[PDB]
């Protein structure tokens, strides 16, 4: 009793064929035509030199759409990222805004960014054959801003998972290493760049979901303040919850990529078309800025004991910012438990979790979502009741399933007046020690497919800066060698519970695997987050 | 209700001991400096004040001690001052010369905090609790050189547009005794309405800043709800998001909130409270005179105008075409969905059962109404009675139905709507393509104790709550005879106790001054001071 779903899924995977085929059809043609292209030179020039070059009239856009297009297709081969090819774009391509800062550059497009005549899935059944009836803000100025957005790529089901598969468009896998994780929500956008098969791209983050898969892929990501950017039109499950605000923000394969895509995407036309998102330009001034800085850091948030690799990295980073004139301060945000697993848990699932579960049903649960269906689906008194069997031995699990409870508006009031407070809270400490930016543990490396679904409390180096809404980003540093894998088999986890036991397990076997540091700034900061992050590349990754 | 009684005798010496420390204090400049002309002082406006301060012409203790002997004695006939800030003039002379606002006295609605003062809000329990430092507004205020000299009252819980509570007592309009200063600013109202304050401070929830400001003939702004901080503010209900509390300046002249808010939005400010987007005053948006396409309204369909109100409207229109901007009609979509859905269900998603804690214990003042009793009636018997109205008084049914609790589900469908909404205005307004819109604003003042029961006159202002929309008042003339007499042939749309209430509420008011409102999209409140400062140009030059 299940056909509408099977229904849904024969659809989504003849319309991903089609695009599939299309793109190389259109590659195909481009190349009989362009044999003397050089592939190489084109795919591997930073985004940068790839937009001056088009500006100046070196490279055709054409040249460097189709070819683009073309490794796309090809990582898509061993990754499965790519869910529909957006198959107007050769209009837009010669349309595409000469005087444009993105004129002629491939971005590729998170699938819950609405576009003109294509599904915005997010792999629920309920979602299929339900075109978007035009492009979202977003790609309106991207658009406007000269960009060819060219594909959507894929997300888990519901985009409620840091791993990325579906019942549609199945599951996505990291380009390192195909046992592994891509990372997610947005684990598609996170698989093509990372491969070489996108240039620049689009996600979202409510828990983690743009730095999880920058960090498991080797690629940058940020997530600016909630509302920096436009969510008009971008397609969600719950709508009106406001206690946690999602964030949408680039991603690419350096720092000054994100950069560029914040000053091209933070001017008029964005703030004529979504008035309710402040006019802030990209202050430029201080994304040049180079003074020495003031870095809190931590090793460690005392509740996702963090891999050798994460150390490490963290580590060196810390280090290498000594080294370079900057002072590190030891600093950790205050009552992170009650963070996460009070504020951010509840402000989530503040109605136990019924409006999410109505996407669900008839539909098939993708295995990469865990119990977390099953957990939702259970009564208010059970998950109470199981909460507090559970609190002796296992805390965390008890305090994370009894804030998953439906509450009153009296309750949510009060919760996201506990949120403001909370914020001014860590504002308070971080200014008692006058710090200008803060360098944090990132997860990794990738995590097996199918576990991140059962490691939730590992979201712990992500989620809090959801929750206290702050902007944060995402630069790799290091990658996994030998002696870090094998320190692994002697990881314990603070908590000793199933996520930790999991944990350990899934990032075993990860030699090679790139893994990252994280870099966050106070509101609307996000161009000094971002002066951050570049400094840590200049150290860590000088090339 | 021993507990009530005592705090009104507390709240009663307190307020007493500072209008004796503000007589003394004055008292004592005016035997030193007994040739200064205050005349001449008083009636410069903020922008002359501001130069001659900085020149060095005018000492800031010279303006400092008339503006505090003025407000002493309008404070007489008003009853609008709670509390006298009694720590200034030490700020005094501490107040940065760089300044924007150096030497400026400033005047605060009661909720700002203030070290070592209470806010009260009217409540018998907050009474003897006072506050340990101040609010960040009220912090950059300071490091713009300006000096906060007293606390001015509001109606009891701040949810009332009428001023009066059980503490401090009732404060009235300065043109009329006979009539409500309007609120919750009301004090700031009387008191910069009647010469005792060249800038102060209120907030506005559902009209808060507006009424007041029109009510008592001066100019307010209810900026963008988190374009100034809110970090320190008291109030009676924390975490209601829905509809946004937003706070804002109030002063005799439009330039005076144009410049307020170019001292506020600072990096002071900015460092202070990191959650407030860093957008600087654009001050040639401000400036400029490019011809502005004007969208307007008469009537909202849903609180009929009073005859004031109307001819107000169309005298300013009229206007604005002979200066060369385009008038629009423009009416946003489904005001009454609008405000009997969306508004009054995020302001009582709850039942009100938050802000009823605050009343346990303490007398419910009169100017609230029923709004107490209303609340404390089970669900069960709020949709019951809501039916009976239903037939022949649907606003009122509308309403009663509104204010039961829910669900954090029903927030969350509710919260959406309330964003879905602010689009579809946003939409019909791009449609049109207006740059600004002009509507009516509540007026002429309503008589002591019925706006409390008159809370259907809150749709012209509670709409751009809804919506979160830059409103700002702006007065343009007074109700004259013909004006008055015409209330006499005022009916109401709905017929209802609150078209009644109304009618009644808004007679015998020659005299009095009547606004007109400016509404800009989100973040442009430089853009809706431009068009206020047009209106006053044209209207009142
Ligand atoms: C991206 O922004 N995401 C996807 C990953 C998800 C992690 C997460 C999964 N399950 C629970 C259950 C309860 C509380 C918090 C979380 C977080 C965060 C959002
Ligand atoms: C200032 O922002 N105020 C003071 C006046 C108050 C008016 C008001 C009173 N009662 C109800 C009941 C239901 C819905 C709306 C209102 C508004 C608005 C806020
Ligand atoms: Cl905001």
């Amino acid at each position: 009793g299940r056909q509408k779903a099977r229904g849904a899924a024969t659809r989504a995977r003849q319309k991903q064929r089609a695009s599939l085929e299309t793109m190389d059809k259109a590659v195909q043609r481009f190349r009989l035509q362009n044999p003397d292209l050089d592939s190489e030179a084109l795919l591997t020039l930073p985004l940068l030199q790839l937009v001056q070059k088009l500006q100046s009239g070196e490279l055709s856009p054409e040249a460097v759409f189709f070819t683009y297009l073309g490794k796309a297709w090809e990582v898509n081969k061993g990754t499965n990222c790519v869910t529909s090819y957006l198959t107007d774009c050769e209009t837009q391509l010669s349309q595409a805004p000469r005087q444009g800062l993105l004129y002629g550059v491939p971005v590729s497009l998170k699938e819950c960014f609405s576009y003109k005549g294509h599904d915005s899935t997010l792999g629920l059944s309920l979602n299929e054959g339900m075109p978007s009836e035009s492009d979202c803000v977003v790609v309106q100025v991207l658009k406007l801003q000269g960009a060819v957005p060219f594909v959507h790529t894929n997300v888990p089901q519901s985009m409620f998972s840091y791993d990325c598969s579906n019942p549609l468009f199945g599951q996505t896998m990291n380009p390192w290493k195909s046992s592994k994780s891509p990372g997610g929500s947005s684990g598609g956008e996170g698989a093509l760049i990372g491969s070489g098969g996108s240039p620049l791209g689009l996600g979202t983050d409510i828990g983690g979901s743009i730095r999880f898969p920058s960090a498991f892929c080797g690629i940058c990501g940020l997530k600016p303040t909630g509302n920096r950017l436009s969510k008009s039109g971008l397609k969600g499950c719950v709508y009106g919850q406001t206690a946690v605000q999602l964030s949408l923000g680039p991603m690419a394969r350096d720092v000054e990529s994100l950069a560029l895509c914040l000053k091209a995407l933070l001017c008029e036309h964005l703030f004529t078309l979504d008035p309710t998102v402040p006019p802030l330009p990209f202050r430029e001034e201080v994304y040049r800025s180079s003074r020495p800085l003031r870095v809190g850091y931590y090793e460690t948030d005392n509740y996702t004991m963090p891999s050798p690799a994460m150390r490490r990295a963290l580590i060196e980073t810390k280090q290498r910012l000594e080294a370079a004139g900057h002072t590190l301060i030891p600093f950790l945000p205050n009552n992170i438990p009650y963070a996460l697993e009070v504020l951010s848990t509840g402000g989530l699932f503040s109605d136990g979790g019924r409006s999410f579960l109505q996407n669900f049903k008839g539909d098939f649960v993708d295995p990469c979502l865990g119990d977390l269906i099953l957990i939702l689906r259970l009564p208010s008194w059970f998950k109470r009741l199981l909460s507090l069997l559970l609190k002796p031995l296992f805390p965390r699990l008890a305090a994370f399933l009894n804030n998953m409870r439906p509450r009153s508006a009296e309750k949510l009031w009060k919760l996201q007046h506990e949120i403001e407070m909370y914020r001014q809270s860590v504002i308070a400490q971080w200014k008692a020690m006058n710090l200008d930016v803060l360098l944090t543990p990132m997860l990794g490396p990738a995590l097996d497919l199918n576990t991140p679904g059962r490691a939730t409390g590992a979201v712990s180096y992500t989620m809090l800066y959801n929750c206290l809404d702050f902007p944060a980003g995402v630069v790799p540093v290091t990658t996994v060698t030998a002696e870090d894998d094998a320190q692994m088999e002697l990881y314990k986890g603070y908590f000793g519970d199933i996520w930790d036991i999991i944990l350990k397990k899934a990032m075993k076997n990860s030699v090679g695997l790139p893994v990252a540091v994280q870099c966050v700034a106070l509101p609307w900061q996000e161009e000094l987050c971002l002066r951050f992050m570049r400094e840590v590349e200049q150290l860590m990754t000088p090339q």
